[PDB]
């Protein structure tokens, strides 16, 4: 009995669970032959992968490195010190001005942790509205619910982007906001193709005597790399994932600043309070002992994240995204905002006459990944008008600019076989479109041909995080 | 800088971070020389490391499977669904009368879901103490602070220990309930050996028509292995980490009642109304995007955790507590409770002249990680006057029962010599202890050579999850 | 003067409103007819009612004196003055140490706004049990609904008396303390036969760090009177209405401490923060426009207050107290806590086999105002058991010695028929009572006795506030 | 001493309290002397203060009519009920369709009842901002502090006027509900000279899911004369004082739909739920015992607010001040929205080059009682740049509208000595002007200008509510 369940733990996943080993050589061949268009997704170096999967997830180390209440965390303690150091070194952060916690479990928790840290419950919260761009952790209730538990335990009300430019509308915010009088402000979006006003959010906020967020989840990297303007210039706390554009584990980041906010009329420090607040709201308050193997993961990603190669990779980034965004416009599109100053755009296929849901079916049965959004002009939101599209994935790949050309001209083939299929539609809800789709042997003849073109073109491309030779599903 | 990125992807953890790949050397040395005594801790098997560490962290999949927000999570489905229904295949439930949430991140926040799901903010709570053996994710308050959120977002009242017999005062609680009308009541514990009278805490819940929340966290696998009485015979909810007993990743699960709940006076039948409550809580309510890695992890664990080694293994932690209880009534210390049902002893160290801190900081020394603790009886909260043990750790490596008798006998060694430098300590708080633990040349040798008999009775034993032989740090 | 009304303004209650009058004139017939011994009611004096309908309605003066929005307020600032003045004469109070508001509109408002000054949303309060002689402003919950507002904004829990003795329960109200670490305890009751223990509730408070409002509404006139001790010895905060045993208008007055708390066992001087709080949570916080015609009528109830007429009225309420409950118990009724402390008697009707609702109905037949209360053994809230009586009432009449040993007679008779009544009942329901009551004229004829004895006793004795001459129902 | 403490409460007031009584004289000749122009004051007539100075003061009648607690409340239940009735009449309102709560002390806490009623804490109110016009009931909180328990107890965001038009921003109300998403939206106002556009906001309540509040305390004697569309044409629950433009004691009323509300086009009934939530709100939620006498003397004012002399009085305040406002014009000030449709005028004194508060101090000195008041466009309150004037007051005594042109004469003459004291001042800090204004005596014997003037005006005026004749301070 005593060395079988020793072999049993020591056994590779091949041997003892063939079901779940299958069920990921089956995701390994989809993301291999797949483009991969979904802003909000990565593909994780083979370096952090190794690190996420080590031994580290055994040991239970509650509280902070020194100030721990188990033993036996020296190793753990200097992992997590060097990923402290290593995430204000990425960002260009004197650890004076700011500090940073890398034990949030995941983006919307990290923001929750803000929120439960800096705020009495009740209190007020704007942040950029959900069908506008923005993130369910900021807040978000419908006519008839409340979808997120912001806006249950807090006071929520949006900001909307301006209807008929696309960029965000900073006039009605600060209008809303002398109303609204928000405690905290949320300058971070999902949906949104621009790059934020910081300068104008600190200027409404420290006017209104609130708190800058910076919720940079989709931008992280692209700030690590310097090319596009630091949220850190002008936020309070910045939250970010760890796993999209910045391209490590599933994790979170919360940096905030500390030591010395400013002298004031009477002549006393007036010291940034927002360290220990924040510290506590994570642990004892939220969550228990950390996830030190997406710690040591997290430390090798902000390693990663200075090099030379990673600025180079996010440059590529934006301009396979600048190009992208021409193909669409030139191929006959509408994007809002009408372009792009990231790694994604936003479609609007309203003038097209189909909406999101149709396009986001025919491209995933062709193996192109999108989803579904809701733009400028939308009636409903559960009945999206628009289709989202990055290019962080493909990127990662080794996809540079002719290469984004062709994923727009499939993409264009893509939207004219949706409207096909809508025509011949024999009815209007959702099902009945998929049941023609299903229902016609042309549509799917087609749609196999475009699948084809994406496998083929896709393939010829490297594996991220595995290599080519050992995998199961080669054919 | 073309394809110059896509081998910056591909390299190796040893030739990507150094310094990282050198601390988890060093962590896996620790591991394999160390007595692991944290009660909370555990050795994960290769199996799940490898899905943990696999590509499954590359996929968004928000939502549930067949009604997620994103499309191509066809495999994730697979995933998460086998997940679901190993889950509920570990603890013999009837997937008609018992549903499973696995996408929750860890305990804390799979208790504050239940409560987000079944509660208004500000509703009532009660639950075991935190100084008598409670959980922090159960509320705490002092005179002074809210130290858990829950104590902030919900009102909390506790239930104490009989303090002379440590068991849980079932008659303090029944009057205190009728008083304080809770409309949920959370059984389970950390620093609490016994196992609970689940019958009695279902009546009570059924005359304050309150919800029955277990959080079996500290006995989960115990459950699985059907050695200990299962909480689904009369719970509502049960909640539980995926970590400590049951040796899986680092997570958790919410288990909820759906189904038929009984029949009303009128005739009508009464249905359940947890499960889209709980699953809403979870997403979109406080959590994000799903980390797949981790479910895959946890539905291999699961596997692992229906087999007869698994069962094994579990009735070993128990054989080998008892074996630890009675080694160490020999030497004459003082367990809390009069004993153990369960894989955790907690010493009563007040009655030796010695507190829990200097003992685990000379432990800390000897390569033998425990943790202090506060028993019942203690002065103040962070003047700790206890220490708590458990097998799972070293019995996942194969301790035997003789075996945790040395392991016994080391650790009298290492309190006797604790006992040794506080009375030849010049002062007398913990300061004035550590200055002259290594300021010495004679307790400094004795440590050397306790650690050096620790490292020789751990080194014999298998190491879990790797080989041995490719330790870039053997001796 | 150029004028189509002012006819009006100026013109009597005379044809102005002719039926309004007359329902004035009933109620004065029913005031001198009638046995008032309802133990909340009284008789206001004629000054007192001259004031309250005086002009002084007409002027709005928001604000305190001195510190008003609208200019003309110099007399409505002296009347404001001289009431508070007088308000804290009557207590025997040093100006120094408590301060007064005589602006809350009446007793429920003044607790609220007690709440809403020292408490935060959803804070703690403790206060004596409603069916155990508490009042609704305390708190009050049933098993399915929020009852009193006090319990939807702040989290309430009731103490309860011993049902053995029937005195309050202390030991289970400070253990019952201990588990809810309540910021507020009220002590004051209406059902309450015995004196508070302001002693035991200071020590309570004091080792809660919890503040101590005395609600004494009902004892308000004995404490002016210094025949009861009084609870500005121990508390922080003392409201009360001022009409009832104090006999006033129909209003309320929040006393609280201000100046020095103590210079206090552990270090700075600590001043008490009740007083601007309170101020400020009556106006602007919860009430407009002071009611300055029932500020002067307060004036001259607590001018009145300071009297020696005014003492003897009060040690008369508590002697003819004393009197009535030695004839009811040598008649051989039981009373619960056994007798009575006060201005007030319980009458546990139960062990004569007969509930309070029966017996109301025969005793308003008869003009006998009393009203059913709960009693220890009672099963529900909805059939009471006992009877509530009390002086204060007939007392202003000149009720004096034996006058109460009549009233104990005549209660006697009409629980006698009330009997008789149960036994030639059909139904078990009060509905069935009620039909043999009125429509069986064997009770009709003995009714009639009793209602004659009952005005042939009351008319004999002054009326207050009017004179019998001019009575439009005098026959 | 039993014929003492009688005769005591017999006593008239001039014999009892000879300093009261003084007071009140005092403030009669106040009443007879001046000009009152503050817009929510008036005479009430001496039939509702001989209703409210009676002994329906004594009764305890916690409860409704028919269904109260105590018994002996048959003539009280008579007075109720007939309240209940003349108010439904006085505002001509089906029965079947409106119910009303006359129970409620004053207009505060009347809109808290409906609040509590009808919102769970924390629920959204929209209301005109306070310095636009609004009242502290609907909410208020500075950058600082809360001002109104409001604002505590629920959530609240004001709506503004155009600040040049000087009428409601409909347009900016409807956009921030959008983004509020208030459960209740308050149509009333304190210091508003416009009716409100009732249709708009019941198309906004409508469009938001609200519940449209119209608070009438400043117009209900207008409405209730039929002089100025009905609020009650559009809106779901009316609230009202019972003391201002209608003239009757201080006290409050809530009127609420009731009965069916429509049919929900899927064959079903749907009810109006206002009733039993107000009606428990008032009683047991927030109030103990109704005030019987206040209840009395609002019957009184209702069945006088049928009559053609109270309709031919509610139009001459509308004609006065139509005239006032003419007047005002012609001799050269700046009304805010240039005009009135009731019964007040907001004067910006800005435009004449000085402020409200310098204006009402010299006006005050004169015996015309106006109050300052923040006109739109004031930098900030503290000084404000208006003065509120009205007509309901002395349009009672009698003033026609040739007298209302005297009215605006003397204030333009107080105006322009203010003027010639703020030439004066030395400094530019209100307490010089006060200096400059009391120590020279050219403008103490010019304040005497008028007062005298003002005084044998108002002299030749009826009193309403006492006797020229009877007075004390007749010279
Ligand atoms: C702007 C923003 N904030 C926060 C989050 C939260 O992410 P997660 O799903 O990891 O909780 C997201 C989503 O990725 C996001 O886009
Ligand atoms: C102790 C106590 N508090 C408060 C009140 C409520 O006073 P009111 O009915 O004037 O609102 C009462 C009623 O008499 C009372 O007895
Ligand atoms: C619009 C409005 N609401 C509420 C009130 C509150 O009145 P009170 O001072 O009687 O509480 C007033 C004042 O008269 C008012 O004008």
């Amino acid at each position: 009995s005593r060395v079988k369940w020793t072999k049993q733990l020591n056994a590779p996943l091949e041997e003892i669970d063939p079901e779940i080993a299958d069920i990921i050589e089956l995701e390994k061949a989809r993301q291999w032959k797949g483009f991969e268009l979904i802003p909000s997704e990565n593909f994780t170096s083979l370096s952090v992968m190794q690190a996420v999967g080590s031994v580290m997830t055994n040991k239970y180390s509650e509280g902070y490195p020194g100030a721990r209440y188990y033993g036996g965390n020296e190793y753990i303690d200097m992992a997590e010190r060097l990923c402290q150091k290593r995430a204000l070194e990425a960002f260009n952060l004197d650890p004076s001005k700011w500090g940073v916690n890398v034990q949030s479990l995941s983006g919307s928790p990290a923001n929750f942790q803000v929120y439960t840290a800096l705020l009495k419950p009740h209190e007020r919260i704007m942040a950029l509205d959900l069908p506008h761009g923005g993130h369910l952790s900021h807040g978000y209730q419908t006519d008839t619910k409340k979808i997120s538990a912001v806006s249950i335990f807090f006071e929520t009300m949006p900001y909307r982007l301006d209807e008929s430019t696309g960029y965000i509308d900073y006039e009605q915010m600060e209008k809303s906001a002398v109303l609204f009088r928000p405690k905290l402000i949320v300058a971070g979006a999902s949906a949104y193709a621009r790059v934020y006003d910081y300068a104008r959010m600190r200027k409404v906020c420290d006017k209104q005597k609130a708190i800058l967020l910076a919720d940079m989840a989709h931008i992280s990297g692209l700030v690590a790399a310097g090319v596009v303007p630091s949220p850190f210039e002008y936020a309070d706390v910045v939250t970010t994932t760890t796993h999209k554009s910045l391209r490590g584990p599933r994790g979170a980041m919360i940096f905030f600043r500390k030591g010395l906010k400013e002298i004031n009329k009477k002549g006393e420090e007036v010291m940034y309070d927002f360290e220990d607040k924040i510290n506590q709201a994570v642990f004892p308050g939220l969550q228990g002992g950390p996830h030190n193997h997406t710690i040591a993961g997290l430390a090798v990603a902000l390693k990663q994240a200075t090099t030379p190669e990673y600025k180079a990779y996010q440059e590529q980034v934006l301009a396979n995204c600048k190009r992208f965004s021409q193909s669409l416009i030139e191929r006959g599109y509408s994007l809002v905002s009408g372009g792009t100053d990231n790694h994604l755009v936003l479609v609007n296929l309203r003038d097209k006459g189909i909406d999101g849901s149709r396009v986001e079916k025919v491209m995933e049965l062709a193996h192109i990944a999108a989803n579904k959004n809701t733009v400028p002009g939308d009636v409903s939101a559960m009945v999206p008008g628009g289709i989202r599209m990055g290019t962080p994935a493909l990127t990662s790949r080794g996809f540079l600019e002719e290469d984004f050309v062709k994923v727009a001209e499939l993409f264009d083939a893509s939207v004219k076989l949706a409207l096909k299929i809508k025509a011949a539609s024999s009815g209007t809800k959702l099902k009945d479109f998929v049941a023609t789709m299903n229902g016609d042997e042309k549509f799917q003849s087609e749609i196999k041909k475009i699948r084809g073109e994406v496998e083929e073109y896709a393939k010829q491309f490297p594996t991220i995080g595995f290599e080519k030779e050992t995998m199961k599903y080669k054919n």
